[PDB]
């Protein structure tokens, strides 16, 4: 079983979100396993943002255990902002675990080095997710953005416990129960961070949603740079934490690091400043 | 000064909000002066429901001191469901005191009967508002709604303490600052109750907005109609609560009913149930 271990108060710096199983925290970079079910194809997503929140969540690569704390911008708390007509993000936002975004090759199918994290997971179903929550996902297509110059793959997806997962097997099915939300999807990732002053995203293949055999051809390759990564034959690791508490062949596994984790502290959400209601109205 | 006296916990039945003024309950639909600068056409709002939330809060005509209360549905609370692509509501959603869409007449610009109830703002200003909030507005325009077939106007306006509110002066600068925004007020009020199991509303004008002058018309015209309401002239109030504090020459004028309200009882929100997270895709 998988539950939550938080430290610390959301929307704070010392706020720490780790992965339990059976009470004792693992990896969510190394330790959780990418299938629940190979060959049916179903996945374990690690949820991060939960849909219509701002604040950026993230597994972070240098922290052992790979616990989800809050990104930074020079020093400071980062939050996404609202972009007209979407609030926060709009999707439960998250990553595979066991898959890595390989910066140290140009990926042939979008020209461009890999972003150096977990791939992307957006899950489409209509129950608003946790952060540090593992729900079992399937995989309906893929989107090739580029964002800030890299390949950063976002997986289409949708927890199999949801009314609708049935009904849903590939990206044509997306259209048909979610009519606009690749559109919007497309339209996201290429505007939010222009309120941050950064440019327009692009994507590969004029924005298509691959479909999902695609999807599982590319979580694969990544999950295979995952397996170069974790047995320490990376040419440049970038200082990602490799501990991890399950892999006992890997030459950073370690026992010892699930008991030095601090027993939780779970306080009261810190406030937002108000300046992050505000609704931009941008667009590229 | 404007404050609030919560009553319970947000997300249930218990929950009231009135309005204090120096540090007394007041009516929020009769005692709020329309005007905070009549010279200058600075309206109040009660802000009922702020951006991107669903519990459907009003004024209520029908308890004393007409306080915000959720309103209700087969014993339970009623929520607005989530719309894509929008979250809850897209305004700061409110009325403004001392109006009254009149249940008794037609109306000649949308050929209905008013929906009895102060007339609607939508302030699209950057900051989420709080419930039982008095804000200061300006008008920008209007909308001509006809909500389940009856009269439902709803007025544009930005809180003068806006960072934008110099440069918003007539409904044009809607779409110059805020692109998107009245095309997308007229799908949401079109379609938000076709979840409920409710046709699709309609505009009046094919759903244009109307500008600055035909609003302050309008509002002018709606609190024509609650000066008649709260004289007792009107020839059906329609059971209101009639009930206020500040106007001494109105036939239920009542100090004393602000001494009866209850203390301020404050708890911490209730949970929503996790069904109010659905995305309908109503096409
Ligand atoms: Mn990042
Ligand atoms: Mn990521
Ligand atoms: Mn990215
Ligand atoms: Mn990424
Ligand atoms: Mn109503
Ligand atoms: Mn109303
Ligand atoms: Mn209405
Ligand atoms: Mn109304």
């Amino acid at each position: 079983t998988y539950t939550t271990r938080q430290i610390g108060a959301k929307n704070t710096l010392e706020y720490k979100v780790y992965i339990e199983k059976d009470g004792k925290p693992v990896s969510a970079f190394h330790d959780i396993p990418l299938y629940a079910d190979k060959e049916n194809n179903i996945f374990n997503m690690v949820v991060e943002i939960p849909r219509w929140t701002n604040a950026k969540l993230e597994i972070t690569k240098e922290e052992t255990l790979n616990p989800i704390i809050q990104d930074t911008k020079k020093g400071k708390l980062r939050f996404v902002r609202n972009c007209f007509p979407h609030h926060g993000y709009i999707h439960n936002y998250g990553a595979f675990p066991q898959t890595w975004e390989d910066p140290n090759v140009s990926h042939p199918e979008t020209k461009a080095v890999g972003d150096n994290d977990p791939i992307d997971v957006l899950e489409i179903g209509e129950t608003i997710a946790y952060t540090g929550q593992v729900k079992q996902v399937k995989a309906l297509g893929i989107m090739a953005l580029l964002d800030e110059g890299e390949t950063d793959w976002k997986v289409i997806a949708i927890d199999i416990n949801d009314p609708l997962a049935p009904k849903l097997n590939d990206i044509e099915d997306v259209e048909k129960y979610f009519p606009g939300l690749l559109r919007a999807t497309n339209e996201w990732f290429r505007i939010y961070k222009i309120p941050d002053g950064k440019p327009e995203n692009q994507f590969a293949f004029s924005g298509e949603a691959k479909n999902k055999k695609y999807a599982l051809d590319i979580i694969k390759e990544t999950h295979d740079s995952w397996k170069q990564l974790i047995a320490g034959k990376s040419s440049d690791s970038k200082g990602i934490d490799l501990t991890n508490v399950t892999l006992p062949d890997t030459p950073t596994y370690s026992k010892a690091a699930s008991d030095a984790i601090p027993p939780a502290s779970l306080k009261a959400d810190a406030p937002i400043d108000k300046s992050i209601d505000k609704w931009f109205f941008i667009s590229g």
